[PDB]
């Protein structure tokens, strides 16, 4: 259902341009997550193929109550929000970072990240 198509919109990624705070800021901005400034956001780089996976044993283990966490690693960037106001334009500070992520799956489909991992 949608709820698969809105994790893509919100955390797919599949080709980053570099990723720096301007990749960020544009990233945020064309996926609708700016109004207001989405506080912290994280983009799975790589495959499909492989996130969704995750939702099986072919690259995933059961996660503490609702959740999965991959077998495999993915390359990420995380856009973090910096400034005060809540309200465009949205500056945004990125960190790319390469672990394992963490989802819930509904149906064989991830639907949701767990954007806890990517704060520390």
């Amino acid at each position: 259902n949608s709820r698969y198509t809105h994790f893509l919109t919100q955390h797919y990624d599949a080709i980053p341009q570099g990723r720096d705070d301007r990749y960020c800021e544009s990233i945020m901005r064309r996926r609708g997550l700016t109004s207001p400034c989405k506080d912290i956001n994280t983009f799975i780089h790589g495959n499909k193929r492989s996130i969704k996976a995750i939702c099986e044993n072919k690259n995933g283990n059961p996660h503490r109550e609702n959740l999965r966490i991959s077998k495999s690693s993915f390359q990420v960037t995380t856009c973090k929000l910096h400034g005060g106001s809540p309200w465009p334009p949205c500056q945004y500070r990125a960190t790319a970072g390469f672990r394992n992520v963490v989802v819930a799956c509904e149906n064989g489909l991830p639907v949701h990240l767990d954007q806890s991992i990517f704060r520390r």
